[PDB]
């Protein structure tokens, strides 16, 4: 029987399953290819009803799957990690194997140039430097410059408040545009809002600032597998947790980029990495 690779309908989906693909494939396990199948209830769906076996998850999200989302111990890497395998081997027997380091959360990315000469790499460091009176616009969404758990939670915890002058406020979630805003000192923009691993902060010089007390909960991407297809196939886990392993902040946000920016296919991006860094040849 093969193993039916999946992943979410975005970018870093594509990428992620692509490399569980690859991986699967280097090391002779045969595969069916359903990458990008559908948004998240799709693809848990698909799961749960045995249609898929193994595709990439992100820690925080088992909080929404579990009726948890108010949880704060999702703002715990480690803590989320083990809740999420926990709940999805009790409830579901899917084993979820080792995660990547990087976390896909809501942030603040400043320009590369205003970091450096501030030496500004955490949030409290920009809560310190908002504070005494550093220059600061911010493009954000309405939603995150308003909603509770998003800028004030950030401002509560950091020590800054932003004022009306330092904000840029666009209606629409979507991060190209902040991400632009920023890269291009529209209105004066030098940070953005972004998820840690947007392909775009790559190419736009912009670097994502630390959540060093640990603000928004944690989306860390792991493979999550079926168990009856890990007990056929024991050897997927130890071969994925050096590859996952590998996949930090900025490797990922760079295969992204390729794919977004760059406009290669993820499969050639996915197989570029293996290579890269001796998993596939
Ligand atoms: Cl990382």
């Amino acid at each position: 029987a093969q193993v039916v690779v999946s992943s979410k309908i975005d970018t870093e989906g594509g990428v992620l399953g692509n490399i569980i693909l690859a991986v699967l494939n280097q090391n002779k396990i045969e595969t069916t290819d359903r990458i990008q199948l559908g948004a998240t209830p799709v693809v848990r769906k698909a799961i749960t009803a045995g249609e898929i076996d193994i595709y990439p998850e992100y820690t925080g999200n088992a909080a929404f799957f579990f009726s948890k989302a108010d949880d704060p111990l999702w703002k715990d890497a480690a803590k989320g990690y083990e809740e999420a395998k926990t709940l999805d081997y009790d409830a579901n027997k899917i084993v979820w194997l080792a995660p990547s380091p990087a976390n896909n959360t809501w942030a603040i990315a400043l320009r590369k140039d205003v970091a450096d000469k501030n030496n500004l790499k955490t949030l409290s460091d920009f809560g310190k430097y908002v504070a005494g009176g550093g220059t600061v616009v911010l493009a954000a969404s309405s939603e995150f410059v308003n909603s509770a758990a998003a800028l004030p939670a950030f401002q509560t915890t950091y020590g800054f408040t932003m004022k009306p002058d330092q904000l840029i406020t666009l209606s629409g979630g979507d991060t190209a545009a902040t991400i632009a805003a920023a890269a291009n000192q529209t209105n004066n923009a030098n940070a953005a809002m972004v998820y840690g691993t947007d392909g775009g902060i790559a190419p736009s010089g912009l670097v994502v600032l630390e959540d060093d007390k640990h603000v928004q909960p944690v989306y860390q991407p792991a493979p999550i597998i079926r168990e009856e297809v890990l007990k056929k196939h024991p050897n997927i886990e130890e071969l994925l947790k050096p590859v996952f392993e590998k996949l930090d902040l900025a490797t990922l946000q760079d295969l992204n980029a390729r794919v977004q920016v760059g406009g290669e296919q993820a499969k050639t991006v996915a197989m570029d990495f293996l290579t890269k860094n001796g998993f596939a040849k």
